[PDB]
């Protein structure tokens, strides 16, 4: 019950690492806004799991990286917080949603560079900007990056550019928000099982597994357990940091 | 009670961050070996705090940085674990102890013998402690090296000390890879300026200058660092290895 009476928004928590994160924040007593783009069935399943486990959650639909995205998300978020608490306080923001076998550098288009940046860097910035209006002293901003910002993979150049921009939001906003006691940190996963069809193919899972020093792919919960710790009071002396949650991928 | 049934060694836990760390590991249920070099009263005060908070601990005396240091520490550690548990299993090693001089030493004044003493205690001893500790450590164990933000922040009067924390961080990198097949994680936690109870922290003028290094404009409390070390010692940190964990209160924002 480390997060009793707190309110959290996990972007992209219908599926994958965001679902695992929403589930773990709710187990600690947070009221969780489960945000999704279009998969309402998956959002409703995250909420149902949280409720079955004795916590509280509600879904929020908003496609990010289009005109009106932040306003749409905050309309749903504040309505659901106000109905359940009488307040619109936001304690915890997890910028988890993203666009993700990559694109060879020669094949990347301007349209692809714009979509990746819209969703993966621009929307996170604008969500931080809006979220702090509601955020009390002692709040938490957690940006989900990627170990690819430290590990060269040409076919992930477009994606990795956006995660490099995301990490700058961590650096510069940690300094900006320090006076308010709001921390801002990056958590960087390695290859992580998000329930994608590729994780049902043992051959490919075994090749992907070799990337980790533990010679297994990450589970969504392995990353979500680290996010959950950063969301708690005991992380208060960590800000502006790169938190490696990759199972030793950057060791080689 | 995340560490029920676990045994931990915190080097240099008579005082400062190591005291705070031993106290927090014991509150999670670990049996804690409270290691010190010379200040037996301070070690006994760490133990007494753990015992009154309902935990279990015992002191282990061993000067590090001298012949026989690892042997001496492991004789005391194994005797105390065996008496209390019937086993010598070491789940958690925190390499916290260090030669750590508030005064510092400007480069012109550093001696060959100061370079030796800092390296012996701060880099050599941690290396040899890891080598010995893993014999006793199960799959799922934890090695936590206490570094310093000075590996990323230039401070000429701490050059000799910072050399040794650069060497300590290499223990983290290379040993994380070596030990991953056994499921043992190895991580650096880097404090910034942290109140360790030393006389400098009783001088508000100086505390106010020191405070400016943190983005939060306060010095760290020993518990602010200890809370992070305690998390790394738990099961929920399993997917973190080989890492530099910044526990500096935003000192490294450049
Ligand atoms: N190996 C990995 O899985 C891996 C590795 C490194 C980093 N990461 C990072 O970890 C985070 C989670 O990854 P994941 O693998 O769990 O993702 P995922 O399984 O692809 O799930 C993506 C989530 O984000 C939402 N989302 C996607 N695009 C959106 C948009 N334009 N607007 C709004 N919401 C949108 C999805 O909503 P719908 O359900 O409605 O589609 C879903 O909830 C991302 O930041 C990713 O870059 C993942
Ligand atoms: N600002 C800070 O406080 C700060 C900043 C960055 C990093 N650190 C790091 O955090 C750790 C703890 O620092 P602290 O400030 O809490 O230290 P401290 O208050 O100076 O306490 C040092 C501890 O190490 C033990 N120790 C010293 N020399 C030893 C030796 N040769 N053999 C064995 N034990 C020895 C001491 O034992 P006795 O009590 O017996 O003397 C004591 O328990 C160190 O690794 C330090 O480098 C501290
Ligand atoms: C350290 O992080 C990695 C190391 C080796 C390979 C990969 C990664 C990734 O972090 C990573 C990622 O963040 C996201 C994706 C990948 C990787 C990755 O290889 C992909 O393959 C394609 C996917 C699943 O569509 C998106
Ligand atoms: C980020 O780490 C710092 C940033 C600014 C100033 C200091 C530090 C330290 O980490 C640090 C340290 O590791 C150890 C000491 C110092 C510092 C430090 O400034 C000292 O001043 C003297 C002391 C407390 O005996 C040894």
């Amino acid at each position: 019950s480390r997060l009793t009476g707190k309110n959290a928004l996990v972007t992209g928590s219908s599926r994958g690492i965001g679902r695992a994160t929403a589930v773990r924040l709710a187990r600690e007593g947070a009221l969780v806004a489960v945000h999704y783009a279009s998969n309402e069935a998956a959002a409703d399943e995250t909420v149902a799991q949280i409720e079955r486990e004795g916590g509280r959650a509600f879904p929020v639909r908003a496609e990010l990286g289009v005109a009106g995205d932040v306003h749409e998300l905050f309309l749903g978020l504040e309505q659901g917080l106000k109905e359940r608490t009488g307040e619109t306080t936001l304690d915890i923001l997890v910028n988890n949603a993203a666009v993700t076998d990559g694109i060879l550098p020669e094949d990347v288009t301007a349209e692809q560079l714009d979509r990746y940046y819209a969703v993966n860097a621009k929307a996170p910035f604008l969500l931080v900007q809006r979220a702090v209006r509601n955020m009390p002293d002692g709040g938490r901003i957690i940006n989900i990056s990627s170990g690819l910002t430290r590990c060269a993979v040409p076919e992930q150049v477009a994606y990795s550019m956006t995660k490099g921009a995301l990490e700058q939001i961590t650096l510069h906003m940690a300094k900006h928000l320090a006076p308010r006691g709001i921390t801002v940190n990056s958590v960087a996963p390695g290859i992580t099982d998000n329930g994608g069809a590729v994780f049902d193919i043992p051959e490919i899972v075994e090749q992907m597994a070799q990337s980790s020093a533990f010679k297994r792919v990450g589970e969504a919960g392995d990353v979500a357990d680290v996010v959950t710790f950063i969301a708690t009071d005991e992380s208060r002396w960590i800000t502006g940091a790169f938190i490696d949650a990759s199972g030793g991928t950057l060791l080689g």
